[PDB]
């Protein structure tokens, strides 16, 4: 397994353990690299049979004007480096992050490595499986992924290997704190795109050297 370089898989019952060994092996894939990686992959991989892990977040939180909002983030973040993992506040399993860290990244929307969106239009979007035919209209498609073409490509990718149906999964972090999530990808067993998931438990990077 290598992608361009020598590509190793990094699991741990401990999210930032694992983390840690993968950033120490070289770097972790954000979910795009992830996903375009799996897109690559041809039946048989553990890229495909294996749920994955990437340090890209899912965050909500309020801008400076107050506006609850959920952003996608595919860059180093707060909640990329191990001891902020380890030691920031939980809240129903998503972390705590700075209310500067939240609103630096709030400056980086373009709508390519950092993706705002609206909190009431993620929340009154579905939280399950649904047929791959409404999956690109979901307000977490596109932002999860990280833009519409990859998108596009991934679902297509997906008809081919886990089927018809897609689980896109999320949940209500709008609380008194910013909170964050590391973004998981799914297999055969747990299907699709998953940013309901606590942080600081299991964990699957992929990193590169
Ligand atoms: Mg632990
Ligand atoms: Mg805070």
């Amino acid at each position: 397994e290598i992608n361009r370089k020598q590509a190793k898989e990094f699991y741990n019952s401990d999210m930032a353990t694992a983390l840690e060994s993968c950033q120490k092996y070289g770097h972790a894939l954000f979910m795009p690299e992830l996903i375009d990686a799996k897109i690559l992959a041809t039946k048989g991989s553990s890229l495909l049979s294996n749920w994955l892990t990437a340090p890209s977040i899912r965050a909500t939180g309020r801008t400076k004007q107050g506006n609850p909002v959920v952003v996608y983030v595919h860059v180093d973040n707060y909640l990329s480096n191990p001891e902020n993992i380890r030691n920031a506040e939980r809240i129903n399993g998503a972390g705590v992050m700075p209310v500067d860290e939240f609103q630096r990244l709030l400056d980086l929307g373009d709508n390519k490595n950092v993706f705002v969106i609206d909190y009431d239009k993620l929340k009154s979007s579905s939280s399950g499986v649904i047929p791959v035919e409404r999956a690109l209209e979901h307000p977490q498609t596109i932002p999860f992924i990280g833009g519409e073409e990859r998108a596009q490509r991934y679902l297509e990718k997906f008809k081919q290997v886990y089927g018809n149906n897609i689980g896109i999964w999320h949940c209500d972090d709008l609380k008194d704190e910013p909170l964050g999530r590391l973004l998981f990808v799914g297999d055969y067993c747990n299907n699709g795109l998953i940013g309901n998931y606590g942080i600081g438990n299991y964990a699957r990077f992929v990193g590169v050297r």
